[PDB]
């Protein structure tokens, strides 16, 4: 099956950021055509630590910008919801829409998303058990989601500290599409925080456990980003990193185990 | 004084929320050293399935609890899970709840706010003591005055939750802090034998108040059947830590 | 049932520290009649982090020692062993022997201490858990041991941390004693660590819990001692301490769950 | 070379020993770019229950052990448990485990390093990371050359361990580092479904090899009967991460 790859600039920081990036995903769905790339990026940042934290230009300037960069590039697009009402006006844009961690049990918001018709990918939270999971995919089927993806983005590991529990992969198979978020999982939560040294080797793992596809927050200058600064990963850096996955998926998938 | 908030986890019926705010009622006479807050959900907006019981909306949510403060006087207490919600609640609820889950959601924390009520903040599983600070903030940035903080268990391992005693001192640097006796002992995805236990610990390390989701029949509940106190233990409960508080109190740090 | 109290310096950093620390709890020992006092010190800190740090000056000093303050004081003596052969020449002078939490599970350890006729506290493993300590207690019984202690030092907890589930008291209540280690389930382990600031806090819960002694390790001038200087509680605090604790006891006693 | 350290939990017989050191022999001729260490317990000093197969003694032990290797030329590998056991374990023995919960027992390092041979420390499930890095500076300074740390998952709330992959380029900084694929899956107080996805993920992150307890018939097993690997399925598990190995190995870090 098409390996997915999820990647985008954390937050819509601007239009232009996004064409930026558009761009060179638009290059390498050219050159890495045995893989299907979708964009993202978040028109708000809706669960900051602090008050004082980049949030966002607003839902309208967000669809507006995603909407740009699909019509530019011919980019299938995913950004997250996080109140009910927001899954009408993004699934105009959306192909696939995400659900935050946190919010992962909030059931109204996975049926608002579930009955647009499109994609649904859920992140599972921090306080989730692999196999809770099976209840999550229920409520969505429930309410009408027919392409369902399951995001592992860590575990809470005592505090301000996030491990991967890797079991969690073939565990989730059982009832949906599982993929592995690269740079959620090396983030220490309230840690001032991430560590993007670990990014690769995790997601090296990932893809010889088997993962159905990569999330991957990516931005050209991560240092300056308004958000995540700690752990997306450099938008140069990009195409090494997806080459070197598929190269280990091709060797390790005929040792996939079968569902 | 010291706060004791409880109530049925969800609003099966005015007529539960009736017979145990009678209850809350006599207690809060018995009791005036102590403010009851009658506490009860209009809907469980988490349930882990979506076969589980919800509730019977928020009007009439809202009306039973209605009914309560004006056949008791009670001061009421009920959790909200989008922005929308936080202004018709504030018509009846003195003390606007924030769900674990959601305690990191800047435009709920933001909306209860706004309505000029107090607001309780259950910490999220995955939140560590300190990071309550920023919680605290956002609520006064606007316009909360009343703010609490409820320890409520964190992750711990899968399907387990542990109480880290450490979180009410640190907690209780920016906020006054509850302790909910009755969820920080459920098993994610409980134990009623701990209850009593850990709420008696909770009042010796210190707190501003407890947390008890209590029912005639917990067995009967529709939610968190496996952690709700029985209603008829619950005097002797508040009795207890009462005393507890009256003694340990002379030692809780400045 | 008579409250136990079992406190004193970490390590025996010398005769002269033992002979000071012993002196005040002889006193202690005096006013608190109803509290049944036992001095504790290793004569050796087997498992320290660096190689470099203090281990001791070896059994036979410290059984020297050990014997020194109960013929000087009449206070009843505990200390750990690491290896089958200490509990023998130990078991001359210590009326309860201590297992390390590391070693919890070493049956020829358990069975040596046994063995010796002598009380046995085991500390409770960092990676146990609570139900997992009642085949400890058989072991011991098997082993001939007729008084066994259970001993609450803190759960790994992410890393570099230990939280203390208060669970475990009335949960290993059902097979031995309880004692609750105040100062080693505030530390860090592996921190440079502990967090003095807790010692009190948590002392007071177990106290409300229920449980049937404290553990304490105190040293005249902590910030100086030679093991554990950043949780051992200042002397000077003990008193008011074991005040507390014993009215905190009283209040909360009739409340205590049979088993 | 990649090292893979295989054998039965426990040495049940020299009998078991030989049988399993046959098919060990086999690989080694098959796979000439790996290097093979016969590993078996001669006691498992660390039994929840009393009433638990510990063994045939160090003697029995010793001799069996020196059979294989005499018998099929296998490097040796057996862990220790007490410092006294160091010299007479050191006569056959290549490298000298030392178990997990012992890993900070000073002595017990000390007296593995003493007799010149190669030490195995099993990390501790309460150890962190780069806490390995005070471990490997005893062995040094007890005169070790060869050191090995190897991952056998971490204490993740009650009975169960998760393996944090992290610690595989933080402890590669000390020392050489072995992956556990069998303990790793174990649920203390496991899952066999779950060793080839991990041992897999181990490779494709970078080791310098892996530790597999292996039995022809597990579920018959005196000793971690729920995690060793059925001796058929070696091979099978060997072939592949030798090739995912190949190819991930360009982009293991410096």
């Amino acid at each position: 099956e098409k390996f997915l790859v999820i990647a985008g600039p954390c937050a819509i920081e601007s239009e232009e950021l996004l064409l930026k990036v558009g761009e060179e995903i638009k290059r390498l769905s050219e050159k890495f055509k045995e893989v299907e790339f979708v964009f993202k990026s978040s028109f708000d940042k809706a669960n900051r630590s602090s008050i004082h934290s980049f949030r966002g230009h607003g839902l309208e300037y967000g669809v507006k910008a995603l909407r740009k960069v699909k019509e530019e590039f011919g980019l299938k697009i995913t950004t997250d919801i996080h109140e009910s009402w927001q899954a009408e006006p993004v699934a105009e844009v959306a192909d696939i829409i995400q659900i935050p961690a946190f919010l992962c049990r909030q059931t109204d918001l996975l049926l608002a998303a579930a009955k647009t018709g499109r994609a649904v990918n859920v992140k599972k939270g921090q306080f989730l058990a692999p196999w809770d999971t099976k209840n999550v995919v229920e409520k969505l089927k429930f309410g009408g989601a027919k392409e369902i993806y399951l995001t592992e983005r860590g575990t809470t590991f005592g505090y301000n500290n996030l491990v991967v529990d890797f079991r969690s992969l073939p565990i989730m198979k059982q009832w949906a599409k599982v993929i592995y978020d690269a740079t959620g999982s090396v983030q220490l939560p309230g840690g001032l925080g991430g560590m993007r040294e670990f990014i690769f080797p995790l997601i090296r793992a990932a893809v010889a456990v088997g993962c159905d596809g990569v999330f991957m927050e990516t931005h050209p200058e991560p240092e300056k980003a308004l958000s995540d600064a700690s752990t997306q990963l450099p938008l140069s850096q990009l195409e090494g990193i997806i080459e070197a996955i598929l190269e280990i998926r091709e060797v390790a998938s005929k040792y996939y185990e079968t569902i």
